[PDB]
């Protein structure tokens, strides 16, 4: 269980507003087509029986809620939501986890020319070349820490994190908006 921490996933970065009462458009948003109780629930997008078939269970439009209908507010394709500003180069990804696991990651960046105002597709990330991988990284302090590298991109993106337990079929899945303007 957990989310991605830097940069901070779409799911924890509402909750981070104050769910009751959120500061952005988009997280009011995501709370008007889903409700409060998701934001509290930020440490379980799951798949319970996944098994590396993540592109087979989760149809497009629904990336960012592992296709939970608790997580659909999740899914609103908005222009606005609050990202964390980056730069193309190595990049130190910090994975908030809860209860670790054994396990890998893998995290995927959208391609250029992505609209976030058009719902989040398997066509949309790069996942021939993920910008990071981590094979059991130790947790420390409430986090995993693993260095990737960001490409060239010019303005909004997204990274798709997918977290595939090794000792479970169980996987955990995180979005998190990011902007290189
Ligand atoms: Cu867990
Ligand atoms: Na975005």
């Amino acid at each position: 269980h957990g989310s991605m921490g830097d940069p901070v996933s779409r799911v924890s970065q509402c909750h981070a507003e104050g769910p009751e009462n959120p500061k952005s458009a988009a997280c009011r948003a995501a709370v008007a087509a889903g409700g409060t109780q998701a934001l509290y629930d930020w440490n379980g997008i799951r798949i319970g029986n996944a098994a590396g078939k993540h592109q087979e269970l989760i149809p497009d439009g629904r990336l960012c809620s592992a296709n939970d209908p608790a997580f659909k507010g999740l899914d609103l394709a908005r222009a606005d939501w609050p990202a964390t500003g980056v730069s193309s180069g190595s990049y130190t990804f910090k994975y908030r986890v809860t209860a670790p696991h054994k396990g890998t990651f893998k995290v995927y960046l959208t391609k250029p020319g992505y609209d976030p105002s058009k719902p989040l597709g398997w066509g949309d990330l790069d996942l021939s070349a993920p910008v990071a991988t981590s094979t059991d990284p130790v947790a420390s302090g409430g986090f995993y820490t693993f260095s990737g590298t960001l490409p060239e991109r010019s303005g909004k993106h997204l990274l798709y994190a997918v977290w595939q337990r090794s000792d479970s079929p169980e996987a955990f899945y995180s979005c998190s908006d990011v902007t290189f303007g």
